[PDB]
């Protein structure tokens, strides 16, 4: 008889891809959380009165500032494991920016000639940027204190050290602990040097398994992915099968006639991108579960884009039903309008943006970057943040009262219109019906 | 002649109905906020360094400032009765935690064999965990001073007490004062071993009558909730009867004619559902005031929805009119197609749920789960914190700038896809019309 | 010939009637300005360690932080002449709180017969209350300090003074300095027992005529009201007269005829309460100006209401065009339908409302009041502060996993029941068309 | 044969304007940086216990915090080249503030003749304004304390200084230094004499070329503007000669037929406007970056305007097929409707403004004027700031509450009646088709 369809396959996939996505986050939100943890405290342990929040107008102000910093700093790597609760390790770092044998280095760069003077108003620079290195080693278990900075001189200051760490929060996820190590670059920034050195701590971890995990208690993840490899690969089949013989069918149709090119259906399409996509991100995954390689990013976009692109075949079974159906057809058919319209609106949106981002950069902390005015201006259309805008514009009325007359013309006249554009494109979409 | 509808029971419901959660709600109030007050006065009290809205930031990032924490919150137990004001009790407690004579408990908790030794990668630790306990005493009116943490094995510390006191804020309410105990817990925990310790302080309350009542000036609400069960079992009866001579004819009729499956209107069983969960949540309030039990969640869930189910039934008599009928036969013709589209726009916005919750949740606050994931697409699509959204991924464009490419591509396909489908899905609405 | 209209008086009217409002409006800022300014001085003068935006949760929490803010208060008020720059004056108070010859009055209020008595759960209270005042007297350029509290049987500390002042900020405006008493009130609040006891400062004004203004330098706004006065008045009996002539008119057409009540336009009565309500508000303002009276919500809240009536005339004369009368009349055909929707979604609403006090009350911030209930879910309706609602019930899924899904639950299906009814009203009102 | 069209030169425009949009707004971008770091460093220089986000609060309530905040400006900047990193220079001011050799200038500013004498209720006070001025020097590399205030007559005091500094940033963007000249003003403002004397700091810059610039590697931007000239000046020619051809044609149409008066494409007219505007905006920037003038506000202005203006060529260029052609004939047919209507609803938004204005400006912190009630009110209409507009009216409850009803009132009539009136125009919109 009528043998039953086999794409119960794909209902499947839609689950194990799933289910696959679901375990991978959770264990990535845990290594994130480890990092992050790990980062807030190295900020509370290295720079000197630090708060919470205060990460971006962090910054000294006075030689004498500067110089506490700095010497905090260095201080509490060397006095870590007496006050520090978490049982970090030293690293005795033998790679570049360290010598062999020195675990901190506190490296100040700054101009080869440089000689500002203002109150004359002549200068002499040569953008050849030297570098003063001191290497600190841990202690045991002394001369950086001896440091001149060369304000008029300087372009910055960094301190590069590493500590080892052990992740002991796997034994909740009942995995083996994983194993750390976070490289720390502290940086005092005077590229403007305006006066302000904002100052500023950055962490890279490197994971990698350690040498005798001794633990107790200590074959389904490895066995999952494969699954996942299988199943996915069984689609790319059936569905190149599907593409093959739509082809020979499309070839013959050829010379039969002799929309003609749209003789195969993009859901194939759209599922052997899936196939790849998955497979793709599955290896990567097993090669970061191996610890082989550390690139996280590309394995979760390549997983999400893969459960989205499989969770549209759900809209691609529904279609099947006439009710589904007809307004699955209702929106294709709306679609070349859409993007008729969206051609022109475009063009106008490019040009306030432009607009915008010339002339209230300056002065609106909401358009510093076109990226920026971008994300201002669409969020402004459907309607969020517009009172703030509206009154960060109010906070400069005092000063350059036209540039503040323009700002309340170009916001009134951007918003007015681009609602009004899109009613009138509706009005059209409900009289060609 | 023909006698009047009795219908106007059901208007005495919702009178009465609504005016008993009125009365409860005020009077839960009151208790939560003598509930919440109390909370805050003993962080004020036990968290060393702790200011108002410092909640989820709250930490500890040194031995020393662990040891001063911990330190300060037993001193503050011990010193209460002199420098609070608030006139609370010890309660010498017989418990598990406590011994037969002991006020507060503090409990180390930590692994049995743990010998983490980064520096050269080996490790061996039994999940095990032991705990050790102090036990102090309320003052009259000495050795937790001498405690060893073991920061490389520590899992959490915890602080264990009670403290009894009397409710006065009932005399404005007219209320006997009522008697509240609340066991105080206060946990630092170093579950991640981040070096990051955070600090945060518990209460639960027990309330209960207390001994002699001895107020002056010292049989309306228990009156109005048996006048409530009165009611609500009328209308019980009633659409009772209704349903069994509905359910009789339409027995006759099954006969007769050999939709189908609907000859009783829902409003009974809209009225019944109300009837039986306004019973429950009021007998449950007559416990929960008599002190016999204390669950406020499960009676307050009833009464409100009670109360909603209730408020339908004036839709149900607004029906009777033809003009408010055309309308109401408006909405249940359209509302079909909108679960139709709803099905296909919904599996569209799980596929985005779990890509967005397996790409942006390490880099993006509004991401860490997928209840907050589908949170920030809903509210998203209706137009509320698109530019913080934008924002949030903004602040790291330095690091991953493909993942900030991928975010901004994801969020506007997003937004302009859901909003042109909306519009879509209508514009067929205006067209079957 | 024929006679122009004669109305372009009320072509007047909404210029004269608006001119005083906003010369109205510009003074009374000023006072308000004036009556701030100094209220936050105070607190900052009388408030120890008080800081900017720290209202709503300062408070005290010992007792030595109570003692040391009551005494910080009186010392501060008795050194004002020496460290507080504004030029105040004491007022050797002869009032009730105070006695002949005393400043400053620092009233403690408590219990008669308090016996709280943790430990046993025993207690005996009088609610009667008594007062025990101390009063100080200005320095002349004591015994405050001895103070016992009662803490136990507290209910609030209140510290009573006044200041006299000038103001001096009317020469800006050309004014003559007007003249201040400032009644300022410092309220220790132990109404809950709760342990904590909030603090605030609030202040009243007594604004009037001082004895002898020898200003240098020194008959528009006087003059300005009456020529209001006179063309409201004239309106008044020009609008009469209409509606006299149309009532007779009216009333031979009822025995002609022996939509038949409305043969009179509204727009004539529209203009007759605005009248009225400017007269009314500018015979007040006079009395204002004049200092007999001193009740600045009435005032304002009439003459804004008559602009606002005011203009709704220039619809008025808008409407005679035929342009603006199409779209005129389709707003006045589709007012009754959306009125007759709105019965239905507001019985939704309140039993929304009613479930939401009852079930969020005790947890969420935002609906701690059926009015912020209601305010909230209004701007549920247009897409504001939705993600911080759902962000504010995520912040306890720790504790009550049920009140969390139920909240889910409630939120998810309000939002979806009103967008999807806003739409089926209207395709409503796109079919009867 | 047919020429093809010239047309192509706009092509040209459409990039070539743009891309100098945009390469000026980088280096203005990098010039405001350099303005506003410098500035907040002063702020953390001169203002005493300053902390960033405190701008608007930042004052002082007594005589002490006065004087310290003076002396600690004055004694910052004696000694600014010991304490402060950056490079600033002394400017030995020879204006008008600073007499020949002086560099800061202390000014207090009070009344000639003032008597403010509360408790009796008379004054006498001579608008004349005096200004006793200290003079000091910078230090070589003393009488300033010996300053009194004369509180009760005190208007306001002002510092006046300069500092010369180089702008180092060039470098990254490849110029040659520049070089500014940075007059601080600081000033504590006793106008209001409510006890409270805010303190700000505001600051000038003069950015101007320095003598001798002996940078090392030291003809693109220069070439770059006259090729904007040119290409805009020939657009300005030939849509000269479109405007005189079509002209004459339209002369000849007069006679022959004696909308007749457009027939002339805005097109032509839009691309003058943008000729003009982009070639007085470039001659601008080239003064600008030749450091002979500096005003940066209408130059960007211009250049944004003229970038915009020539987006919308994009859209002229669209319309010729008819496809996009259709779709903008319906937006120009859907215009003057919208514009009919837009009148009936700004006079009751005038109307709602003038009373919001009137009677929530002293309680609201969103009603404080004309235009921010206006900005409320518009962001009010699309969905935004709703709920925060309720609780800061619902923060003043307890006082007036007559007061919080009206709002009520206002802010539910006012969003439901202008929801509803953009649905009523609309059905119209979908009645006419
Ligand atoms: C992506 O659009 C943009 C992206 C980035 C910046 C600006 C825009 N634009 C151009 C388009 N307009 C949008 C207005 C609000 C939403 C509708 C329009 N999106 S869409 O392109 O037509 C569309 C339709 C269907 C599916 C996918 C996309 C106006 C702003
Ligand atoms: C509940 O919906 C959701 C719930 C949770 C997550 C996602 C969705 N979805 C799926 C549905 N879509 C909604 C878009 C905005 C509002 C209209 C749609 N709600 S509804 O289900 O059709 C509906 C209609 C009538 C009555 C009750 C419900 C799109 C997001
Ligand atoms: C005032 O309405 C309310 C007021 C307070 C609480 C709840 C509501 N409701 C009931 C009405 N609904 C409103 C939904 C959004 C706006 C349209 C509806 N306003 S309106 O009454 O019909 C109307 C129409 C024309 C003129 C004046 C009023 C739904 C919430
Ligand atoms: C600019 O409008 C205003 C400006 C400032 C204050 C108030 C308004 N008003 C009057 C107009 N209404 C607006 C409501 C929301 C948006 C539509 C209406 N803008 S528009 O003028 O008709 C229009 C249409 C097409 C192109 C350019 C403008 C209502 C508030």
């Amino acid at each position: 008889g009528r043998k039953p369809c086999k794409l119960m396959l794909q209902v499947v996939k839609i689950l194990v891809v799933t289910v696959q996505l679901i375990l991978f986050g959770l264990s990535n939100q845990l290594a994130v959380t480890f990092r992050e943890e790990n980062t807030i405290a190295f900020r509370h342990l290295f720079l000197l009165g630090y708060s919470d929040g205060a990460d971006d107008t962090f910054a000294a102000y006075t030689r004498e500032q500067l110089y506490q910093a700095i010497f905090h700093a260095v201080d509490q790597y060397l006095a870590l494991p007496d006050v520090s609760l978490g049982r970090y390790a030293y690293v005795r770092g033998g790679g570049d920016p360290w010598t062999n044998g020195s675990g901190l280095a506190l490296c100040q760069r700054y101009y080869h000639r440089g000689h500002v003077d203002p109150a004359n108003d002549t200068f002499d620079i040569d953008p050849m940027v030297v570098t003063d290195c001191i290497q600190v080693d841990p202690p045991e278990r002394s001369s950086y204190k001896n440091l001149t900075l060369k304000f008029h001189k300087l372009v910055n200051v960094t301190i590069h050290f590493r500590l080892k760490t052990i992740n002991l929060q796997s034994l909740i996820n009942n995995e083996i602990p994983d194993c750390y190590t976070f490289s720390v670059l502290i940086t005092f920034d005077n590229k403007a040097h305006s006066g302000r050195i904002p100052i500023s701590l950055e962490t890279q971890a490197h994971i990698q398994e350690c040498k005798h995990p001794s633990v107790f208690q200590h074959s389904f993840r490895l066995l999952f992915d494969v699954v996942v490899i299988l199943t996915c690969s069984l689609s790319f089949l059936l569905c190149a099968r599907s593409l093959l013989r739509g082809f020979l069918l499309q070839n013959e149709f050829v010379g039969f006639m002799w929309e003609r090119l749209e003789f195969v259906n993009g859901w194939y399409i759209l599922l052997v991108t899936s196939d790849v996509l998955t497979i793709s991100g599955t290896i990567m995954k097993i090669g970061i579960e191996a610890k082989n390689l550390a690139s996280y990013d590309v394995c979760s976009i390549l997983l999400g884009t893969s459960t989205l692109l499989v969770w549209v075949g759900v809209i691609r079974y529904l279609t099947f039903f006439h009710n589904y159906n007809i307004l699955i057809a209702t929106l294709r058919v709306a679609l070349p309008s859409v993007m008729r319209f969206c051609c022109c609106a475009g063009v106008i949106y490019l040009g306030y943006c432009f607009c915008g981002w010339i002339v209230l950069g300056p002065y609106h902390v909401k358009f510093r970057s076109l990226s920026m005015v971008s994300e201002c201006l669409f969020s402004l259309i459907n309607g969020d943040d517009m009172f703030v805008t509206f009154a960060a514009m109010q906070a400069q009325q005092g000063r350059s009262s036209l540039v503040w007359l323009f700002s309340q013309l170009y916001l009134y006249s951007f918003i007015s219109l681009f609602i009004y554009m899109v009613l009138s494109l509706f009005i059209a979409l409900i009289t060609g019906a």
